[PDB]
Order: C-alpha cells, then sequence, then structure tokens
C-alpha cells in the first residue's frame, strides 16, 4: 500500500462515497498518462491503486472526480474536480496518503507520508 | 484596524454575511470577560472591533456563531461555533486579521498578523 | 468508541504525535467540566476516550494543545489551542471522529459521524 | 476585476507574495491553452488577469506555484502547485475570486463568485 486515497464530506460530515479518482505519471515528453483509479469504498478510501513495484520516483496527478458526487448529491458544485499533484521521492518514507475535505465551493488537501 | 474578522462561506462560495462575532479576553482569575462583538457585513468582514488603547496584550477568544448562520440557511450544522484562541500584542501592537472558511460540519481559520 | 479525536501536521505531513487533548461537556450552570482527555499516539489518534454509557447528549468541547506542540518542534505558533464545540445528537450516526489539520497559523477540523 | 487570485501563507501569517500563478482554458482539442499569468502583490493578490472581453464561458485552470514559493522561504514542500479547476461564465458573465491557504504539506481553497 504505498499509495492511499482518502475522501471526506464536509456537507454530510460523512466519508464521500464511490467518488471515481485517476492518478497519473508525468512522461519523459511531460504528458500525463494513466497510472491508477478506481472508487472510494464505504469508508471513503481507495486502497490498492499500486504496487512498490510501479510506484517509482517522479511526478504524479491525483484528480478526484468531485463535480459528479455533488450533482449527484442534488448539491451545486463549483470545481471540476480537485487536483493534487506531487513529486514522489524514495528519500523521505514510504507510504503516501493522500486525504482530501470536499465542500461544494472548496476542498482541502493534506499528505501524510509515513514509515 | 487592530483586529479584523473575515468570514466565507463554502457551501455557497460567497461571503458569509450577518455573523454574529464575539471577542472575549482572559481575565486574571482565567474567566472569559467580554471584549467586544459585532456582525459581518456584505463583504464577510467585521472591522471596527476595537482601537490600539483598548487592545492590549493578554488572551482572546474570537467566538463566530456559526450555528445561527446555517440554521438561517437552512442546513444543519455540526458545530455550535468556530473559535479561535490566541495571545496578541505581547511584543507590542500588531495588527490581526481572523479568517474562517465555514462549512456545516467542518472550518478552517486562519490568522494574518502584521507589524504597524 | 464513540468518540475518536485525529490529529495531522500540515507543516510536516504526519500524524501529529502525543499532543494533548481535552474533553469537557457543558454543565447544566453552562460551566464546562472535564469529561475526558488524552495523548495522541504514534497515528496521531486518541482512541478510548469514553464509553457509550458516558457519552449522552449534549454540548461538547474538544481542545487541542498545539501551542505544546508546535513550540517542541522549534517553530513559533499562533493559536493557544484549537477548540472544536459541537452538540451530540442520538438521532444522527452513533460514531463521532473529530479531525484536525494544524499549521502554525492556521487549521482546519471536519467531523466523520458514521454508523 | 472578472478573476482574482488571493494566496496566504499558513506557517508565517502571512499573505504569500510574488507567487507566481498561470490560468489555462481548455481548448477544443481538450488541450490547456495560456489563457493568463500574473505574480501576487505585497498583499498577496493578483488583479488584472483578464477583461470581461477576453474571459469567455469555458473551463479554466488555475495553477498557483507553490512549490518555488516554500523552496525561497527555506521549506521543503510536498506539492509542485495547487490546481484550481473550474467552468467559468457558462450562464453569463460573473466575477470570481480563488483563495488558496498553503502549507508545505496541505493546502485548502475556495471561490467567492459574485454577479455584477
Ligand atoms: C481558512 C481560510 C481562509 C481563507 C481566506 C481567504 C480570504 C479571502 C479574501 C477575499 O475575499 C480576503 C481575505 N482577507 C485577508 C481578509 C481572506 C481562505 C481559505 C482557502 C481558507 O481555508
Ligand atoms: C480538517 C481535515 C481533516 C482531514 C482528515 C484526514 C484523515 C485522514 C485519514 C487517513 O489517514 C483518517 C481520517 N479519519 C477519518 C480518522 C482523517 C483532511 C483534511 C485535508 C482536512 O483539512
Amino acid at each position: 500500500c504505498p499509495l492511499m486515497v482518502k475522501v471526506l464530506d464536509a456537507v454530510r460530515g460523512s466519508p464521500a462515497i464511490n467518488v471515481a479518482v485517476h492518478v497519473f505519471r508525468k512522461a519523459a515528453d511531460d504528458t500525463w498518462e494513466p497510472f491508477a483509479s478506481g472508487k472510494t469504498s464505504e469508508s471513503g478510501e481507495l486502497h490498492g491503486l499500486t504496487t512498490e513495484e510501479e510506484f517509482v520516483e517522479g511526478i504524479y496527478k491525483v484528480e478526484i472526480d468531485t463535480k459528479s458526487y455533488w450533482k449527484a448529491l442534488g448539491i451545486s458544485p463549483f470545481h471540476e474536480h480537485a487536483e493534487v499533484v506531487f513529486t514522489a521521492n524514495d528519500s523521505g518514507p514510504r507510504r503516501y496518503t493522500i486525504a482530501a475535505l470536499l465542500s461544494p465551493y472548496s476542498y482541502s488537501t493534506t499528505a501524510v507520508v509515513t514509515n
């Protein structure tokens, strides 16, 4: 589990369930190439995105499809998606958790990088 | 200018208007003494809380009444009020802006501190 | 586990470890009375604060001693503590997690209330 | 006035000054076309990005170069840049303020949208 994503809903105070998440890796020609994807669980978590073998150093983008989440709940959103762009560095610790807290016109994100 | 409060609404994408804000100062007997209060303008801002002379050093609590705000908007909130507790002016006068961003089950607050 | 607290550090991207947390309940004379307390674990979590028996409806305050956390790391903080004040309502779901994300001059908090 | 960006620093309690901001607009071929760019002032604000005439409807991305900011300050950051993607002006012109609050391993962004 080198990479995990956790998504929370600030309107209802709950995990954000069945949210699509796409991860991309920056290629040498500076295009974004698909890397991993999935949908959040009942707990707002998405596990099993990648393996240690596949998750090499580089620049990654995590796109969380927030507009589809809100629209389906009957709530008008502002963003198309939430995006988190970061460099994976082997020097530091080994497990990355990208967390996002969603509101219709705002979001917060953090990374927790542990060993 | 010594103390400003600015409140935004993350559900509607707007200033949070007519929000009640109370400021307290910790007294020597460790109780919270009322200091100043006001309600936010149409821009989500509250100025005129205090003057430099009245705003002495100590421990201040800024209580923003988020629950009344969300109830007026027709939305069920979790928190009773967002609170921000800080020591002010302990190395001389500063200008403080306390900003809050509100959602029904969450808030985010920051401070900008400047030296006149 | 009706009440859990989780604290994260936005400067280092890590759990906030050994942070003191005090919980109070509003008494009938509108004073705050001590209810529970503890220190966050290596994972930034504080479990076992209360039992279902003790955690009745009412107004609660969670005080997280952030100033002591930062000062010990050699980083100058703004707040005395982070405070979260909320009503526990039996109507809604049964487990409350209060999460806080700390920075030296800012913090974010959310509640996740699940069944 | 149609597009403003405002950036704050949660480590120092200050505006984030001289932060580079790039705006892109999604083209018909689904690539991101440069639209406007600037750097934040001493108040953490960036105005003058566009005019009402130039700011047509579509999908915009506001990329705030947080990594250069933290590196200048001497602090190790996680993110490459904070990104905010949104559809603008699809029901006529609006005024958008995009605010971001930065920490080394986290950021929080909101929007205030007003109808002139």
